[PDB]
């Protein structure tokens, strides 16, 4: 039988799943964390302890940015429409792209090009930068070039961690899913009603009323 | 003219109007600096409370254990179909996530609800609980699996139960009840095991987590796997999928001529 | 062993076949979009009367402005630079029990009410409150007895006066509306209720009912995406004065 | 409190504030009463113009021909996967719709854009257009078919081209160029015919529909089929899909013990 799909990251056929060769429960038993599973499933590599400390902080820092932004607001709109959590969160996730979250992969991409082709106050940035430059020994050429914005900081850092270029948006997608789930729960706890924008929030730049011509 | 504005939405969990975003009143930079993790942010945004150490260790294992279960299941396969169709990651994973529901992944909330109801209303009457569920609800949420069974046990379930019993002091009436239900249901049919959704739901009810939050633990964890599958197919440059003809049981109308109007 | 079973369409022959009919031949013989809907959702070519009803349901339901959840979700995605299909998929995800997707249940319960509570609307309303919750097909955020929904009035008048359809479900729902609007003005028979009743009276498959709204409102959601793209609209961020920030006091993180 | 409001959204296509919706200024029920159709509402909402009778006849045919292509293809299959997972219709169809993009449906808009570029840049130079495309794009979008060819024509294409040439007086420069391109490409290899995506994409550019709108015709038409498939699976009470193990090539890492931290 010719297979329909080819997978390289996980095997569910045994007693429990294997993530890049490692048993899920053995990762739990030996003290590994969510950040380690992220490394295994997205990069097929168990992160080093410093890499795991950076992944953890990137996800924590990126988890939510309030209810006003497109991802969270999409989830809220769906929550208020009575849609179930997974589907509501999927609507918020659909907002992630070139304008909402996209500054991470683009920063990473252009600062990598800058390092190769042109080699020669936000408290979260000052925290992240000081953590990676002082509490780790990770070589951060892209970040160092950028130092010579949180999306800029995170994007440079992920290119410097050698994560595949295809994986970079994953950090923002996963992290913001925590906030979007949270917003859905918050609206459900409040028993929020359907949202319908107020008329004065809309500029109805519409055609004048006209009668339909006969045919 | 001006307008008297009434708020459109009300939010209690997060705010970005200050110096940096605040999660249930706490700054993310401070959470990072003081040694907290992803499991702590999950607790703040979903329960508005910093988890205890015992809770954080449980949340971490729930997420790790649930992260992925291969490419054959609806969530992963949906993400893979979209990846092969050349769809960008967030939109591809949204398609996979849309599969999460009563049958696949999204039975956590209702498993917690109904096992808690059973503990309260049928503590010494599992057959009463099962009969009530069959007549009034349908399949018992958190019971059953397409591939795991008495002969092919789910070590993810065995691990979470062993961890709770041995590495914590957590009192678990819902989980203990569900394990007694599993003995009764698996005597009827081997497929009627206590599954991962049922296990997680019971543990989270025993931790008194918000009832609405329960499915969130699966949704979030399995997003890790779905992103992983999208990346995997992109690394392989996988082509557009068309389901093979032999896998489709066609039972279609005969070819027929359109009649004149 | 097969993975799925399918009965509605087949692309293995010379061209795709919809319930056994070739689309080129349906076009050539003067059939329309409404006939293809009937073939793919009911496996039968509609009668001329049925096709005229389907057409009108779709046209009447196509759009209801940018303020409503489906359109606003599509607009939010358009403004975020998301491509059309994925943006409209976000809008479509909003269609459910509160907005747009009460057609199926409205048809299901009004059809049962005709048989089980023929001369007892209070008994039906009591059964629903205990067994279901809000009556699907009743209520609206903006339309009411004081601001009637002319879409509902039009569809009801078209059916009752311009077709020969026997409408026990729709007639029952109209009697229900007299009872509920006497209690509260917002409890009108809404578009979802009207469509659901009409489709049950037409003996359409019960699972198909929400499809008429999902498809029709896809026209509108695509329109809003195109409109925002033509305007080169920017990323939307909800104004802070539209949000009641009932957030926890800013606190210092305690030591572990 | 009172605020000086700036509108959050600007809309030009429809007004819902009155007794019924107004599509590009026209009352929805009056379009119904005066004998207009779905295709007329499509033109009003997507182009802000009531189509001419001939444009209306073309829109109708495009939608009908594009409505479904069987259950094996990504959009329908996504809807079927969600239907089998117990997901409600709108959410299930949304998953299938997510598959629509560069590989599935995208050849319509790509063919339109490039045959329009050829009419403008290579008006009487098909070899130059075909030389540039092979260098900067690869296979010409809208050209080629696996099973169809000169010996076995696509009757939908022959029907549509014949309709627009013999039942309308519409000027079709993009479609005319694509038919001249087909004469050159079919002479090289018989299978390089003008396909249905190429025929539709060219026609839409010739009807002067906005460039942003072209994908709408496939999206809306295939929503008919995706709804159909969801209903079909629900009528059957189909069970959850989980791909059989033999359909997966598990090109996975060797099993190893987790190292100590
Ligand atoms: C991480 C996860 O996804 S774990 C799974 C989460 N889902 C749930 O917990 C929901 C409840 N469980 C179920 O719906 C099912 O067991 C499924 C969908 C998970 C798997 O079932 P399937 O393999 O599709 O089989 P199907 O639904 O036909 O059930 C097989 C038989 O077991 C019975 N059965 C299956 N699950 C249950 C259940 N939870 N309660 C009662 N009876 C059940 C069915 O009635 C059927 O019996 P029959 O032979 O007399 O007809
Ligand atoms: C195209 C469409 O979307 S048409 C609408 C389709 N939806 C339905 O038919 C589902 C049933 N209806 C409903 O859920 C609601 O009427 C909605 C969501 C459409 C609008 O309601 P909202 O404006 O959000 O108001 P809310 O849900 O708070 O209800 C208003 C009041 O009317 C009552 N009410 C509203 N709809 C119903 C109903 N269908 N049955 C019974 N009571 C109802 C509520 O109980 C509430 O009463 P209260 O003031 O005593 O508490
Ligand atoms: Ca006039």
């Amino acid at each position: 039988v010719e297979p329909l799909i080819r997978t390289t990251i996980s095997d569910d056929r045994g007693e429990e799943p294997r993530y890049a060769g490692y048993a899920a429960s053995e990762l739990c038993s030996k003290g590994y964390g969510i950040e380690d599973v992220i490394g295994l499933l997205w990069n097929k590599k168990l992160p080093t302890r410093e890499e795991s400390e950076i992944i953890k902080r990137i996800v924590m820092i990126s988890a939510d940015h309030g209810p006003a932004v497109s991802g969270a607001f999409g989830s809220i709109l769906a929550a208020c429409a009575g849609i179930d959590m997974p589907q509501a969160v999927s609507a918020g996730m659909t907002m992630i792209g070139p304008r909402f979250g996209g500054a991470v992969t683009n920063a990473g991409k252009y600062f990598k090009m800058a390092v190769e082709d042109y080699p020669n106050p936000d408290q979260r940035v000052k925290y992240l930068v000081s953590y990676i430059k002082n509490e780790t020994s990770l070589h951060t050429p892209c970040l160092d070039y950028a130092l010579e914005n949180v999306d800029g900081t995170i994007g440079c850092i992920l290119m410097d961690l050698d994560f595949p270029v295809h994986s970079l948006n994953g950090f923002f997608v996963l992290a913001r899913t925590i906030g979007m789930i949270g917003h859905w729960i918050d609206q459900n706890n409040q028993n929020s009603r359907l949202i319908r924008l107020y008329d004065y929030l809309i500029n109805y730049a519409v055609k004048p009323e006209q009668e339909v011509p006969e045919k």
